[PDB]
């Protein structure tokens, strides 16, 4: 039989701050069920390569099948909300993450395993609590990039990747936080490489 | 529906018109082999899916090696020129196409097979001859998008995908032509889905 090699090296576990996704010039919409909790939400678990490149949309014959994760839906509704317009259930977002990223790690996790791992990592890495534990709150104030990185490093033991975007007022703000997981999906690891964060020395942590 | 490949659905065989790549606000540079012939050049062979998505960067451990295509180099220099700046040999362009697209079909064609297939497809489909036979010439004049599509469809049996970019005056021009091939790369097929053309009803076919 033909043996196929893994198409990726490690994973980026990415979380987004709703306050930064919703205060730009573009529109954002709360899920049909209402305003999500003021906590970071899961964006996705992304297979990536050591050289910075990453595989995407790896298996057209492995379409998202929500029935395979029915027992995880309530947790996904709370921890993986969609903020796109018009107001959605979250399914289009979850389907997109599985088809674009999950399929590229099919040899490691099937659909249930993929979403479960993301949920477990989310509970393992509570960014809001870690940051507020260090006096960094989503109150519209400004914080140094290094204070954010180090507060997280001291808490989980690994250096995070920080991505920023811009609000309407033109201020640079904390948008997404990346944590690396080994290729086997078993444990956290230091990131072999970090994407361009586009952050200033000091950034805003907007209220939501 | 019929499938011919395991991880993706079909292929887009894409060719570019040099006159349209070189007359925009961006710079273009003739390759080290000199000014290319005034004919369409290969852009690449791209695995694509029925839902519009496409796999990309499927194997970072499979770098492009010119040794794998040594016997195809002459054909590649003549039919697959790079027009990017600064003037290049073409290796960076061919390497990019393999890394981004070729690797995603590595279980169908290896490097030599991939480049050979693209070269063979170009031999089979002479777009310039087909168009000029239908009175559509690269003389800077405008032609109907429909007449361009009909000419190609009458010749090969299926409608092509047509993509337009913009020239210095802002006008849409015939830039790239997409031909659909099944997942095995052995036969032309009706396109399950077409690229967003961004073409007006009348487009220019610029000189080169
Ligand atoms: N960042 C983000 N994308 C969302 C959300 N809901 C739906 N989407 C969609 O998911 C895509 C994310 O692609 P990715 O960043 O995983 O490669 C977005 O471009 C958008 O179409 C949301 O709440 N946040
Ligand atoms: N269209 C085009 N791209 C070229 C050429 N030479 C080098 N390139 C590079 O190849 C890339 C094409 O990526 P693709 O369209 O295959 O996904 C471009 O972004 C550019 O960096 C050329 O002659 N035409």
């Amino acid at each position: 039989y033909v043996e196929f090699a893994q198409d990726f090296d490690f994973f980026y576990f990415v979380q987004q701050w709703p306050g930064s996704y919703c205060d730009t010039k573009q529109s954002c919409c709360y899920p049909k069920t209402g305003k999500p909790a003021s906590d970071f939400g899961i964006h996705g678990l992304w297979p990536n390569n050591n050289d910075g490149s990453y595989p995407s949309n790896c298996d057209s014959n492995s379409p998202y099948d929500q029935s395979q994760v029915s027992d995880l839906i309530s947790r996904m509704q709370q921890n993986w909300p969609t903020l796109a317009c018009p107001s959605g259930t979250g399914s289009a977002f979850w389907s997109h993450e599985w088809e674009k990223h999950g399929t590229c790690a099919e040899n490691v996790f099937d659909q249930h395993g993929y979403f479960k791992k993301a949920l477990d990592l989310k509970n393992q890495i509570n960014l809001l609590e870690i940051l507020q534990g260090a006096g960094i709150h989503p109150d519209g104030g400004f914080y140094s990039l290094n204070s954010i990185k180090n507060a997280i490093r001291s808490a989980i033991g690994y250096a995070p990747g920080i991505e920023c975007n811009v609000d309407e007022s033109g201020n640079s703000q904390l948008y997404q936080i990346y944590i690396c997981v080994d290729g086997s999906g078993s444990n956290l690891i230091e990131c072999p490489i970090f994407p361009r964060g586009k952050c200033g020395s000091s950034i805003e942590f907007p209220t939501f």
